[PDB]
C-alpha cells in the first residue's frame, strides 16, 4: 500500500472536513491513510514519526513546522503542500512579494516596518484623512494589516466624509467579525501593511484550490461592512454561489503553483472590473459541500496515484 500521512494539529486532523476527505481518499484501493497523533507530533522526535510515501502537512497555531520540515528531509516523501513555503505564508509581506512576482493583481500597498525600540522613527506621516508610508500616500479609506498573517486584527479607516473612525476586524466571535471604533488614527506599535481599499459589492470571493486546475469559489459578506455575521436557519454562515471567470481561474492556477500549496485558500476582491488577491491562507478545505469533499478526495488520490504508482508497480492510466 501507498501510505498517505496526515500531519497537523488535532483540531485540524479531526475536523469534519478533514474526516470527510480522508474517508474518501481511503476508498482508493492502493492507498492507506495514517493520521499522525498530536502527542506524537509535539512530543516525539521526528525519527519516531510514522512512515509515509506522501505527506499532507500544514501549519496552524501551535504546530511545530520546524519538525515537519525535518521529518520531510529525513523521509523524503512526496509533499502535497510544500512545508518551507508555510513559513512565508505566515508573513503578509512575503505573500504580497510572491503575488507581485507572479504578475497577480493586488491592492496598491506599502509596508511600514517599525522598530519596537524606536517606534516613532519609522517612515510614517499621518494626516486626519490619509497616511504616508515610505512616502506613499494612502487617502482614506485604507486598510491596515498586521505583518503577521496569523494576526487577524485588520483595521479599515473611514474618510472624514463618511464620519471617520475605523472598522476593527477580528477572528469571528460568534455573531460578529468586526466592530466600529470612533478611533481615527492608526495603530502606533507593531509593523503593518497599508493598502488601498478596493470597492466591492460588499462580498469577498473565497477560493479553494485542489491542485492548479481545480478551484471551488464562494462568496461571503465582507467583515469590512458592519460586522454582523449572516447566519441561516441551521446556524451556519451564509455563503453565495460564485463561478470564477477565466482571469480568476488563472489566478488560482498561479497561486497554487507559486506557493506550492496543492490545497490552498485565498481571497479575491472583485473591484473595478478586475479581481484582486488580498490574502493567501494556504491549506484550507471547503465546508458543507458534499461535491467538494468528493472532488477534493478524488483529485488528491489521483495526484498520489499518478506520482507514486510507477515506483510501486501499480497499474495506472
Ligand atoms: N485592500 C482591501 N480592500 C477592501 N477590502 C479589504 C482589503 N483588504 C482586506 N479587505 C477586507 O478585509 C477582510 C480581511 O482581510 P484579509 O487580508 O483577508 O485578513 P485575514 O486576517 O488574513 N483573514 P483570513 O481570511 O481569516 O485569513 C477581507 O476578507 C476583505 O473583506
Ligand atoms: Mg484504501
Ligand atoms: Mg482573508
Ligand atoms: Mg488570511
Amino acid at each position: 500500500q501507498i501510505v498517505v500521512g496526515i500531519c497537523s494539529m488535532a483540531k485540524k486532523s479531526k475536523s469534519k472536513p478533514m474526516k470527510e476527505i480522508l474517508e474518501r481518499i481511503s476508498l482508493f484501493k492502493y492507498i492507506t491513510v495514517v493520521v499522525f497523533e498530536e502527542e506524537v507530533i509535539l512530543n516525539e522526535p521526528v525519527e519516531n514519526w510514522p512512515l509515509c510515501d506522501c505527506l499532507i502537512s500544514f501549519h496552524s497555531k501551535g504546530f511545530p513546522l520546524d519538525k515537519a520540515v525535518a521529518y520531510a528531509k529525513l523521509r523524503n516523501p512526496f509533499v502535497i503542500n510544500d512545508l518551507n513555503m508555510q513559513y512565508l505564508i505566515q508573513d503578509r509581506r512575503e505573500v504580497y512579494s510572491i503575488l507581485q512576482a507572479e504578475g497577480i493583481l493586488l491592492p496598491r500597498y506599502a509596508i511600514l516596518n517599525r522598530d519596537p525600540n524606536n517606534p516613532k522613527e519609522c517612515n510614517l506621516i499621518e494626516g486626519e484623512d490619509h497616511v504616508e508610508v515610505n512616502g506613499e500616500v494612502f487617502q482614506k479609506p485604507f486598510v491596515e494589516k498586521p505583518v503577521s498573517a496569523e494576526d487577524h486584527n485588520v483595521y479599515i479607516y473611514y474618510p472624514t466624509s463618511a464620519g471617520g473612525g475605523s472598522q476593527r476586524l477580528f477572528r469571528k466571535i460568534g455573531s460578529r467579525s468586526s466592530v466600529y471604533s470612533p478611533e481615527s488614527n492608526v495603530r502606533k506599535t507593531g509593523s503593518y501593511i497599508y493598502e488601498e481599499f478596493m470597492p466591492t459589492d460588499g462580498t469577498d470571493v473565497k477560493v479553494y484550490t485542489v491542485g492548479p486546475d481545480y478551484a471551488h469559489a464562494e462568496a461571503r459578506k465582507s467583515p469590512a461592512l458592519d460586522g454582523k455575521v449572516e447566519r441561516d436557519s441551521e446556524g451556519k454562515e451564509v455563503r453565495y454561489p460564485v463561478i470564477l471567470n477565466a482571469r480568476e481561474k488563472l489566478i488560482a492556477w498561479k497561486v497554487c503553483l507559486a506557493f506550492k500549496q496543492t490545497v490552498c485558500g485565498f481571497d479575491l476582491l472583485r473591484a473595478n472590473g478586475q479581481s484582486y488577491v488580498c490574502d493567501v491562507n494556504g491549506f484550507s478545505f471547503v465546508k458543507n459541500s458534499m461535491k467538494y469533499y468528493d472532488d477534493c478526495a478524488k483529485i488528491l488520490g489521483n495526484i498520489v496515484m499518478r506520482e507514486l504508482a510507477p515506483q510501486f508497480h501499480i497499474p495506472w492510466s
